[PDB]
This record gives structure tokens, C-alpha cells and sequence, in this order.
């Protein structure tokens, strides 16, 4: 029963005398080895040493405490195994004193911790400290030294980095580094006082090399496409456009000013994982990945928003155009085929560009939310199967192919969309394709299916068979529900005269039925409305900025190897002693940062 | 009505859950009966109910402590 009072008096604090009576009693107790002192100083059920519990509980007399403990610990030659003991608990396993140190912001507690011989890598390897999901357990990135950079320590993080045996590129079970860690646990523009920003440059600065920023996780993404795969915006616009201004550290920059003058400054943007050269970049990353909600704000930084207007006015407004124009002959001869279908000159560049279509639109499909990015794919491909499908029918003795020539003609002239849905005029279907297409017409046809069944059958209830255009036009169930469904889709009349004992009860409910479905109708017109003018043109704008860096994209993909490092974008540049990597330039005016300039590469600018 | 929706949603769901409570046997009820007993002092022995909460925009720094050893 000592256990328990040595950790109610390392927990309360109230006296450290109580604890080093207790203390006095176990090395009385423990002269009549190791395994038993420190089974007697454990808790068994989770693993825990007095000194986690009285660094759990932070009193008056705290340090006191752990001096106390850690002068009993070495006293006996097992402070090795002693403060670097750790949980054995399934939720906390891997989590030692020094971890709960740093967490309760005691940093002289923690210098004394690592002075007495606390290993400094103890990964706090837990399923509460590896959460599967945020919001479920706090992840940090299960070290010493991302727990103090997480919870805004610097001292501690100073106090970690001078240390000899800490490990700056050690990677956690996510595979993240502490940079990693870093860009998962930063917030936003004013929520955390953008301190992982500050944490994040200082540790970079302090080990200064490009190994924290090349490291790859588990998902293969470094620091840099891990801050473009969430929506990391602040610190990926720190991460692009960073410069260092000392000397030592100038090769760690991803822009360098080379340039300026007076105000005028041309500046250089690092490429390197930026610019769709490689595996999958920032630009790819920011420009496909649909999971954030933030592109909007992420397409415009500094390399990315230049880079992509660079590609559109090199050769993507050129390939976008040819397209367009590609697609208006097609309709238009679509459209002439169509109407003067046999009841010559080229029916078959129609039947060539639909397989075109088909086999590309097929071969996009095949390598794949994406109902909202990837949704003119489905209807480019089911047009040309129309397409393919009319001409089977046409040239087999079929009467049914005009149907299917129709409908084609109308869902080409449909996907003209696509190509114009910048246009101010087409606004409403490019948003609506978003808006209108996830639940809100869903929900609509359910309610008015359940309205067209339940009153089907109370209007076909009503009516009385009579002797066999029965005086009613709701007869069967079947007539009822075409008469309704006609009614909503303005096609009907209701007369008072449908040959019913209670007229009274069927023109009620008849009303009742328009009036619901008016209801219902005007529900999903505000939805699909929501004008807010001033938002829903920051709607479609935003929708086609980021649509049009997408077929940037895409076009990049078809062009050959030879055409695409034809265009290239990017200038090779040295930017220190021997880097050579290729930029990006960027020229400014800037009125009101009034510097002498110190940094740069070129000292005669032009 | 954007709100308005989930207000009405939160009374409606409260007044149905209660109602459904009454409706159970007594020892339904005794079955179900959340919430475990807790010494809080030297004779206390109060149902306390544990509720885990992640505050995920915290600048603080916590001391205190019934059972430190985290369950
Ligand atoms: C710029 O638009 C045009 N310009 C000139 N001519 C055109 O057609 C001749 C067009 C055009 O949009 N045509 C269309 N064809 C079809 C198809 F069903 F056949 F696929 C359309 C369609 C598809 C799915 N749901 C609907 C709704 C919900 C509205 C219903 N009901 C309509 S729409
Ligand atoms: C999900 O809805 C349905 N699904 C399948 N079948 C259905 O009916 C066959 C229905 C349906 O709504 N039925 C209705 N019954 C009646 C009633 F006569 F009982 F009052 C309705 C009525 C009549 C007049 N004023 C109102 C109010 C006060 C709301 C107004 N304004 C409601 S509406
Ligand atoms: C008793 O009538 C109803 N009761 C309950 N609900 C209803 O609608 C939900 C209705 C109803 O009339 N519905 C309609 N649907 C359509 C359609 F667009 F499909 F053609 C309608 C139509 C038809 C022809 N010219 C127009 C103009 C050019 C004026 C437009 N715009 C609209 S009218
Ligand atoms: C085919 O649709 C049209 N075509 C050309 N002109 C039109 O205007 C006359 C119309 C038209 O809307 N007629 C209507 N009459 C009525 C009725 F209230 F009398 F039942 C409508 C109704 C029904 C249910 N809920 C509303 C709400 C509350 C949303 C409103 N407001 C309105 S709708």
C-alpha cells in the first residue's frame, strides 16, 4: 500500500516531507533488485512512473519534487531506466516525463530532465497522439522536439537543437519530420498568431540544409507538397516566397531579389518541386486536389499564379481556342447532318472526331468530387457514344437512329459549355452545375415523387368507374399519375368535372397538389438562385480561374515530351555559389519600403 | 430559418428523447441510466458523467488532476 501514498504525495505536493518520509520507507523496504524498486514505483495498469504523475500535476512544489525523485533514482543507479520509462497503455504508448514536461510549459523542469539523461528522440508512439482523424487525440509529431514547436516553446526548442543527441531529421510513424508536423498543425491567418510560421523558419534556419525540406513521408510528400495538399495557405506562401537575408543561410532562399534599383525590384521564384516537372508538384497538388475548399486562395501565391498565367498566354489559350473551334464544327456539322437527315459532302468527319472524343474522354475517365471537376467528361463521352451509336443505327435498317442523332446534336450543343463558361452569360449553368447537382435535386425528386404517388392514388381513389372514356381523365392509378406529373410540367387543365361522388374533395386536393408543388418548385429555385450577386459572381469567377488552371494542366499533359520542354517556363539562374536551379522572374514596384539594398545577385539591374 | 432549422431540429429531438425515456420500464431505464460513480472527496460519491473534449484552438496550460494517469 506504498504505491499508492507515494503517488498521492507526489500528485497532491501539498509537503514534499510526506514523499520523502515514503521514500525513506521504500529503501528501507527495498534493503531486504531494480525491477522491484521500480515495480514499486510504477503503475502497472498504464506504465506511468511517480515522476510522469507528479509532472501530470504541477504544484507549488513541483520541482522540489522531481529533484527529490531524481536524487532517490540516481542514489540507487536506476535513473537510466528510470526517467526514460515510458506508458505501455495501447491509447499513450510511447510517452515519457520529458514529454509531459514540455506539455506542462516547465521548461527548468525539462532542462533538468534532458540534463539527467532523458533521451531526447522518445516517439510518443499512441494511438491518442496518432490520431486516425483531428479532432480525436492530439498529434504533434511524436517528439520532444515537435511538441515544443507545436505548443509555441522556442526556448525548449532552442534548449532541444543545441543539445548533441537530438535528432532534427527524425521521422515519426506518419513519416512526417518535425517540418511536416509543423505544416500539419498550423492554422490559419489570425488563429495562431502564425507562431509555427516563426517555428518553422527558425528550425529551418538553425539546421541549415535542404534535408528537413527534400524528406518524404509516407505519402511521398515533402514538407512543401504537404502544406499544398492541405490548405496551408500562410505557410506555403511562406514556404514559396522565402527569403533569407544572411549570408550563410542566402541558399536556403526559394526567391532572390537580383534587381533592384529604386522601387522597382525583379525578383526570382524557385521551381524546382513547383513547376509540373516532376511527380506531382505544388501546381499539380494545389490545382487537383478537390478535399481543402481554399484553391481559391492558393492559386493566387506568388510562383503558382504567374507560372499558370504563363503556360494559359504561352500555349493554352491557343490549344483552348483550337478546341473550341474543333468542337463548334463539329456541332454545326452535327447540327446540319441532323437536319437534313434522309426522310453528302462529309458525314463521317462527325463519325472521326465523335470516336475521337470517345477514346479521349474514355482514356481521361480510366485514370480516376469528381462530379463537380471531372463532370464534362461524362457528357463529352456520352455524346459521342450518341454520335458513334446513331451512325451504327442509321447504317443498319433502324428508324430509331434519329433519336439518338438528336439528342446528340442537343448534348453537343450542351457541352459547348465547357468552353464558355467564363462568359458572364453562361454564369448560371457553370455554378449550377455545382450547386444544383449535389443534393437540393435530390431531395426535390424525392418529395415530389412521394408527392405524385400519395396523390395518384388519392385523386384515382376518388373517381368512380363509369361506363370507357369514363368521364374522367383520372381513371387507373397510371392516369392519375400522368395527369399530375403533366400538371407540373404545365401540360394539363383541371376542370371540375372528373366524375367523382365528392367533385368538392378531388378539387381540393387537387389545388392542394398544384400548391405543394409550386412549393416545391420555388424551394429549389432560391437554392439554385442564392444570388447574393455580389458572392455569386466571386462564385463563377472563382469557378473559372480555377477550371482554367486545370485544362492548363491538361493540356500540358497531351503536348510531347520535345513541345513541353520547348516551352519550359522557368529561366535558369545561379543564386549562390554553385546552385544554377531555374526561376522564375517577377518584377514590382513597391512605393513604400523605403531599404537599402543589400541583397542581391546581379549588381547592374536590366 | 438557415438556424431556425437546427433550433427546432435540437427541441424536437430533446422533447422526443425525453418522452421516449418515460416511455421504458423502470428497469429499462436503471439499464440504460449513463453516467458512473465517482469519488470526488473524502465521502462524495457522486454519478458523473466523462465527457472528452478537444478544444483544438487552446493557448493554456492544464495542472490539475482526480486520476492524472490519462484513462
Ligand atoms: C447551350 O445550351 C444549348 N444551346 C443550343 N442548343 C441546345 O440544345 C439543342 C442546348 C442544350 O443545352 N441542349 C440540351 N440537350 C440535353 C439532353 F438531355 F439531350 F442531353 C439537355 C439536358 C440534359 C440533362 N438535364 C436537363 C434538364 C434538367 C434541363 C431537363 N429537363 C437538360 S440540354
Ligand atoms: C408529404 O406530403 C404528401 N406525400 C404523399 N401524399 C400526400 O397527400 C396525398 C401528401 C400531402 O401533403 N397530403 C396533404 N394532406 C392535407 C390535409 F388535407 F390533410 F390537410 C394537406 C393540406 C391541405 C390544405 N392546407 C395544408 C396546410 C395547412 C399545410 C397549408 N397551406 C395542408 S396536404
Ligand atoms: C398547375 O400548374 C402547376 N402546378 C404545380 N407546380 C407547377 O410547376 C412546378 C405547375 C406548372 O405549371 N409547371 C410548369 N412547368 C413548365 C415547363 F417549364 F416544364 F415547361 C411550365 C411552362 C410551360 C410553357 N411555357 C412556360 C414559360 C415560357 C411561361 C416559362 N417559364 C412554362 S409550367
Ligand atoms: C406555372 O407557373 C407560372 N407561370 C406563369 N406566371 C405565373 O404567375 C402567375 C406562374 C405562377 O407561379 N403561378 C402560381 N400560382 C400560385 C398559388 F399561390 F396561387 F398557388 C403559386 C404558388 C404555389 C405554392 N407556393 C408559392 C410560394 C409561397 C412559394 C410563393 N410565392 C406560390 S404559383
Amino acid at each position: 500500500r506504498l504505491k499508492k501514498r507515494i503517488f498521492a504525495a507526489v500528485s497532491e505536493g501539498c509537503v514534499e516531507e510526506l514523499v520523502e518520509l515514503l521514500v525513506e520507507l521504500q529503501e528501507l523496504c527495498r534493503r531486504r533488485v531494480p525491477d522491484f524498486l521500480m515495480h514499486k514505483l510504477t503503475a502497472s495498469d498504464t506504465g506511468k512512473t511517480c515522476l510522469m504523475k507528479a509532472l501530470l500535476n504541477i504544484n507549488p512544489n513541483t520541482k522540489e519534487i522531481v529533484r527529490i525523485l531524481l536524487a532517490f533514482a540516481e542514489e540507487n543507479d536506476i535513473l537510466g531506466r528510470f526517467i526514460n520509462a515510458e506508458y505501455t497503455e495501447e491509447a499513450y504508448e510511447g510517452q515519457t516525463a520529458l514529454n509531459i514536461a514540455i506539455e506542462r510549459r516547465q521548461g527548468d523542469i525539462a532542462a533538468l530532465l534532458i540534463a539527467a539523461g532523458a533521451d531526447v528522440n522518445a516517439h510518443a508512439k499512441g494511438a491518442f497522439f496518432n490520431p486516425k482523424y483531428q479532432h480525436e487525440g492530439f498529434y504533434f509529431g511524436e517528439t520532444p522536439l515537435a511538441l515544443a514547436a507545436c505548443t509555441n516553446q522556442p526556448e525548449i526548442v532552442q534548449l532541444l537543437m543545441e543539445h548533441e543527441q537530438t535528432d532534427i531529421t527524425s521521422r515519426d510513424s506518419r513519416g512526417n519530420n518535425i517540418l511536416h508536423a509543423l505544416v500539419t498543425v498550423a492554422e490559419d491567418f489570425k488563429t495562431q498568431n502564425d507562431f509555427v510560421k516563426r517555428m518553422y523558419d527558425m528550425i529551418l534556419l538553425r539546421s541549415g540544409n535542404w534535408e528537413l525540406e527534400t524528406t518524404r513521408n509516407n505519402d511521398g510528400l515533402t514538407p512543401l507538397q504537404l502544406a499544398a495538399k492541405m490548405g496551408k495557405a500562410e505557410i506555403l506562401k511562406y514556404i514559396l516566397s522565402r527569403e533569407i537575408k544572411e549570408k550563410r543561410l542566402r541558399s536556403l532562399s526559394r526567391k532572390f531579389t537580383d534587381w533592384a534599383y529604386g522601387p522597382v525590384s525583379s525578383s526570382l521564384y524557385d521551381l524546382t518541386n513547383v513547376d509540373t516537372t516532376t511527380d506531382n508538384s505544388v501546381l499539380e497538388i494545389t490545382v487537383y486536389n478537390t478535399n481543402i475548399d481554399n484553391r481559391h486562395e492558393m492559386l493566387t501565391l506568388e510562383p503558382l499564379h504567374t507560372l499558370l498565367h504563363m503556360k494559359w498566354k504561352k500555349f493554352a489559350k491557343h490549344m483552348f481556342f483550337l478546341s473550341f473551334c474543333f468542337y463548334f464544327f463539329y456541332n454545326i456539322t452535327l447540327t446540319l447532318v441532323s437536319y437534313y437527315r434522309p426522310r453528302l459532302l462529309g458525314r463521317m468527319f462527325v463519325l472521326i472526331w465523335a470516336m475521337c472524343i470517345s477514346v479521349k474522354e474514355g482514356i481521361a475517365i480510366f485514370l480516376l468530387s469528381i462530379l463537380s471537376d471531372a463532370w464534362f467528361h461524362f457528357v463529352f463521352f456520352i455524346q459521342a457514344v450518341l454520335v458513334i451509336l446513331s451512325v451504327f443505327l442509321y447504317l443498319f435498317a433502324y428508324k430509331e437512329y434519329l433519336a439518338c442523332l438528336v439528342l446528340a446534336m442537343a448534348l453537343g450543343w450542351a457541352n459547348m459549355l465547357y468552353y464558355t463558361r467564363g462568359f458572364q452569360s453562361m454564369s448560371m449553368y457553370s455554378v449550377m452545375i455545382q450547386k444544383v447537382i449535389l443534393h437540393d435535386v435530390l431531395k426535390f425528386l424525392f418529395v415530389y415523387i412521394v408527392f405524385l404517388l400519395g396523390f395518384g392514388v388519392a385523386l384515382a381513389s376518388l373517381i368512380e368507374k363509369c361506363p370507357n372514356k369514363d368521364c374522367s381523365s383520372y381513371g387507373s392509378f397510371s392516369d392519375a399519375v400522368l395527369e399530375l406529373f403533366k400538371l407540373t410540367i404545365g401540360l394539363g387543365d383541371l376542370n371540375i368535372q372528373q366524375n367523382s361522388k365528392y367533385p368538392i374533395l378531388f378539387l381540393f386536393l387537387l389545388i392542394t397538389y398544384v400548391i405543394l408543388t409550386f412549393v416545391l418548385l420555388l424551394n429549389m429555385l432560391i437554392a439554385l438562385m442564392g444570388e447574393t450577386v455580389e458572392n455569386v459572381s466571386k462564385e463563377s469567377e472563382r469557378i473559372w480561374r480555377l477550371q482554367r488552371a486545370r485544362t492548363i494542366l491538361e493540356f500540358e499533359k497531351m503536348l510531347p515530351e520535345w513541345l513541353r520542354s520547348r516551352f519550359r517556363m522557368g529561366e535558369l539562374c545561379k543564386v549562390a555559389e554553385d546552385d544554377f536551379r531555374l526561376c522564375l522572374r517577377i518584377n514590382e514596384v513597391k512605393w513604400t519600403e523605403w531599404k537599402t539594398h543589400v541583397s542581391f545577385l546581379n549588381e547592374d539591374p536590366g
